[PDB]
């Protein structure tokens, strides 16, 4: 019932793929090559002229976070009540802010800004360590005691930063244990080790 | 006393949309103004989750992130669509608004002088998606999604209004958006609020540019 339309990279689709895989959902991948994209017709039919695009039956959605929220809403990964839902949103928005900075670094000035970015990293990750400490001592998920779409988004963000700055999580015990714990979930573990994930570049420009 | 408290700098900025929402929905709220002096002192910043404002309090629930605040209000006040499908569409609209808002903010604080012309030239292409959304919903006669107002409407309204200040007449080429702004701006409570000193006398941005 699901179709994700995207370029052949993990990018902004990694988190939603992990979510679908971990939740045991099936989906079809519609790969869009740079050639096809530069042709122009697909772009013109996209609401904001960008991908990913997602189809749930006849519902066509755009915007990665909208897709995540939609899945969180339909699959029950949006907290147990309104208070938790608000907290889940707060976590996801924080993830999105840092993701934008990451994306900017990767595509705008990797060479020149990498050092400053890595130096500033600890300050950027602290908020998530704090959130974790306030939720049952970081023994469960980011919000509440059930997994939410924010968890998958945060997991991806942490994983790609471990590739960018190996060991950046060493100074954060809760985050470190969190990544290990989530990465150990049966279906997610199988997915993260599959060619489907491993053989796709993280970003489109060969930088990471 | 009011259950809501918005903590922010004395500017409209990322709080304009939520204020319009509260006002239009007849809600009461307390404004906790943070001056640049107080902020540079450091203690408040250190207590903020991501080291930034706005901050929002609903009873003992302290929230950060403007869009989280909007979604929370949309969820508790019933401004999030009539069902899941609409909720997804509302999110899609809001995310689009957020993307353009970031570009606007970047222009305003990063290089207003140098980039203003290019930005205004690219504007029509950026607004088209919203005109399209409007055309697909009862011919743009009601709201952005469905037939009931959502938090996305307030966010979009603010975005359109601030762009009308940046590039006067930018909405002329978009009949649906133009009528939409006029229609929403005419709602009783919202109209009263937009004309109040509380709104009018607050600068749009913090650096005096708009
Ligand atoms: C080519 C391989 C690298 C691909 C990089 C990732 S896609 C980047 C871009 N899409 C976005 O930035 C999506 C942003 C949107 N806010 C979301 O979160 O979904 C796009 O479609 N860009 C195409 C365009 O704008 O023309
Ligand atoms: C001073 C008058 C001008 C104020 C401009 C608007 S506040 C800007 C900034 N906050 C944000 O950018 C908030 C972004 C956040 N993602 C959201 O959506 O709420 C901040 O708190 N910055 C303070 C800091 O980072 O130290």
């Amino acid at each position: 019932p699901y179709t994700v339309v995207y370029f052949p990279v993990r990018g902004r689709c990694a988190a939603l793929r992990m979510l679908l895989a971990d939740q045991g959902q099936s989906w079809k991948e519609e790969v869009v090559t740079v050639e096809t994209w530069q042709e122009g017709s697909l772009k013109a039919s996209c609401l904001y002229g960008q991908l990913p695009a997602f189809q749930d039956g006849d519902l066509t959605l755009y915007q990665s976070n909208t897709i995540l929220r939609h899945l969180g809403r339909t699959l029950g990964l949006y907290g147990k009540d309104q208070q938790e839902a608000a907290l889940v949103d707060m976590v996801n928005d924080g993830v999105e802010d840092l993701r934008c900075k990451y994306i900017s670094l990767i595509y705008t000035n990797y060479e020149a800004g990498k050092d400053d970015y890595v130096k500033a990293l600890p300050g950027q990750l602290k908020p998530f360590e704090t959130l974790l400490s306030q939720n049952q001592g970081g023994k469960t998920f980011i919000v509440g005691d059930q997994i939410s779409f924010a968890d998958y988004n945060l997991l991806d963000l942490l994983l790609i930063h471990e590739v960018l700055a190996p060991g950046c999580l060493d100074a954060f015990p809760l985050l470190s244990a969190y990544v290990g714990r989530l990465s150990a979930r049966p279906k997610l573990k199988a997915f993260l080790a599959s060619p489907e994930y491993v053989n796709l570049p993280i970003n489109g420009n060969g930088k990471q």
